[PDB]
């Protein structure tokens, strides 16, 4: 399960982080809604496939995405994850050998806030502690 | 578990509510939610009876407050094994505002009102549950009093 996985690998690494959990009544949507309105980017992952290797792109949720660049279809890396619902991929590729492109727009925020196996289960730690775990490649988007 | 209890109580009743969780890094210094005024549940016997007061978690419940509130002088304070106790999950003072899952009244400070949302302790000092006021009150349809 790679939220177990996630916690596991942060506690070992005294790391602060909040696990923000939404009740059933909450919709996706809501939760996105929510957290805009609190003033936080909630960030999403997206597998890409760069010069035909497994990666994971981390952007704004309400943002969209070498020349030799693809989307992953679900059987290449998500689907491999039964536990984990598509789209709530947490950003630690590291964890997996995947490099790690994150948006700049995440990176000139204090926080890192995503989704950990599920729409209504979201994760919280300091971007600085996120940026000496996972050591991403910054990219404008 | 009364955390268990209250989670199925508000599902059922298609309520919105975060639960908080914070990694054990954090230590209780860290964790102390400024601004946003966090409540606490003190359980008190009212002519015998045992009742909760929620209050913000900086505020201090006195006699002389509970007795203008209430009318009753037959006031103190429950012991850990008249209620708290009884919960062994969940911590000293981590107990949630929810008296009517248990058949205890519940007695609400005015400066808890004012708010629109409730946070409080739930299981444990490390988490935290937050729901609208609103909702609170009319789920459990506290008295609020001044304190």
């Amino acid at each position: 399960m790679p939220v177990k996985k996630l916690k596991q690998f942060l506690d070992s690494h005294k790391i602060k982080y909040l696990s923000i959990a939404h009740s059933p009544a909450y919709t996706a949507q809501e939760i996105a809604a929510s957290a805009h309105v609190s003033g936080k980017q909630l960030a999403k992952t997206v597998i890409i496939k760069m010069d035909g290797r497994l990666a994971m792109v981390v952007l704004p949720a309400s943002d969209h995405i070498t020349s030799d660049l693809e989307l992953a279809t679900e059987s290449e890396f998500e689907g491999k994850f039964a536990e984990c619902d598509v789209g709530a991929m947490p950003p630690f590729g590291n964890l997996y050998g995947l490099p790690v492109l994150v948006s700049t727009k995440l990176s000139a925020q204090d926080n890192i806030l995503f989704n950990a196996g599920s729409h209504s289960e979201l994760m919280q730690l300091s971007f600085g502690d996120f940026e000496k775990l996972v050591k991403p490649t910054l990219v404008t988007l």
